[PDB]
């Protein structure tokens, strides 16, 4: 076979960030096609290119192996398309298809990558080292994935109209919140036979009445708020057991020229500093609902976002989402394979 030559060619190639407002011009099916049976191979070259570079005792783990052969089998299955022609509309149709089996093919790479943490951390050890190694492979293995299924779930959701695709041009995100905090809510009644309230403020600095609306993926957002809801709830109930009173959760709102911000804020009896780190940490949260933290804030990255922790040990802890307010500034944040 070529898998390692096609690797060797496309990882030549930077991958090429579009911004929502490039998402949102979507041009026809055919320039979906064409731009993606080249963006696609760069994307998974690139990162194949990186798996291929960790020391062999992790490349030869089972769970690395069998995420290594879905990205070589996803790779050869879009190569199939680079001679074939779209006005075709049955080579646009095949593509389609093509890409939904690579979606799915890839679901179980999370918990398959846990896995391989899980038998690295009993078969070489927890050190601090091995800890930054995971984190700067795992922080970019993912960001590539969430940059490679924003693409598969573009092309599909609009080539099968208010939303397109993932993308909602008119984002009301306190109805985002509303919705993250009445599925954790649910969940945390049923476990728990208890559940703080919500309070939403919002802070709109330029229209002090307009709601806060805003281009985003919303499916993305509500996982955000999801992780912080749990993580919000448990703190807040589990540090008020022997209490009657539940202190709420407090999110706000806010838009600045530059940075629409959100705060959610609990009353959970909060953190030590010293181990805040440890909770965006794969491996030190690698043990044995919501994609975690680490994860979480990798969404938030993905657009040139952040998610960051301020606890006060003894009181609680917020957590800050920080999305760009404008669609211009909104671009996909890659990892690029080079000298680096
Ligand atoms: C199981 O009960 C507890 C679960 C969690 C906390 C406390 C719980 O008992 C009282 C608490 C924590 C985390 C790590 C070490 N010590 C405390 N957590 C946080 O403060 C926290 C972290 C992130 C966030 O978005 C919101 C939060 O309140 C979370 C986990
Ligand atoms: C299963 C996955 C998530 C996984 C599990 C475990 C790891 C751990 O990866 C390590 C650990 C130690 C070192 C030190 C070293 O010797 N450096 C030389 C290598 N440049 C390098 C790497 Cl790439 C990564 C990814």
């Amino acid at each position: 076979g070529s898998a390692p030559k096609y690797i060797e060619h496309f990882s030549k190639f930077s991958p090429s960030p579009l911004s929502m407002k490039q998402f949102l011009d979507f041009a026809c099916e055919k320039t979906s096609f064409t731009f993606l049976r080249q963006e696609l191979p760069v994307r998974l070259a690139n990162i194949m290119k990186e798996i291929n570079l960790l020391p062999d005792r992790v490349l030869s783990t089972p769970s690395v192996q069998l995420v290594q052969s879905w990205y070589v089998q996803s790779l050869l299955d879009i190569m199939e398309f680079l001679d074939k022609d779209p006005e075709d509309h049955r080579t646009l149709s095949q593509f389609t298809d093509a890409l939904v089996t690579i979606r799915n093919r890839h679901n179980d790479v999370v918990p398959t990558m846990a896995q391989g943490v899980l038998e690295y951390k009993d078969t070489y050890g927890d050190d601090p080292v091995s800890n930054q190694n995971i984190q700067y492979f795992l922080d970019r293995f993912y960001l590539s994935r969430i940059s490679i299924r924003m693409l598969i779930n573009q092309h599909t959701l609009i080539f099968d109209p208010k939303h397109i695709g993932s993308i909602d041009p008119n984002c009301n995100v306190s109805e985002v919140v509303k919705d993250a905090y009445d599925m954790a809510k649910l969940l945390c009644d049923k476990y728990y036979m208890a559940s703080p309230d919500l309070e939403i403020q919002e802070i709109n600095a330029a229209n002090s009445k307009q709601p806060i609306h805003m281009v985003y993926v919303p499916s993305h957002l509500y996982h955000m708020l999801f992780e912080l809801f749990k993580n919000a709830m448990r703190a807040t109930v589990e540090s008020h057991e022997s209490s009657l009173i539940l202190p709420p959760i407090k999110v706000m709102v806010a838009l600045g020229e530059e940075d629409l911000s959100i705060k959610m804020s609990d009353r959970g009896g909060g953190v030590p500093l010293r181990k805040i780190e440890r909770l965006f940490s794969y491996m030190y949260s690698t043990a044995p609902f919501g994609y975690g933290l680490p994860i979480s804030r990798l969404y938030a990255k993905y657009f040139q976002g952040d998610l960051q922790l301020f606890s006060m040990e003894g009181f609680g802890t917020d957590a800050v989402i920080y999305l760009k307010a404008l669609s211009t500034d909104s671009v996909e944040r890659l990892p690029v394979y080079n000298k680096s």
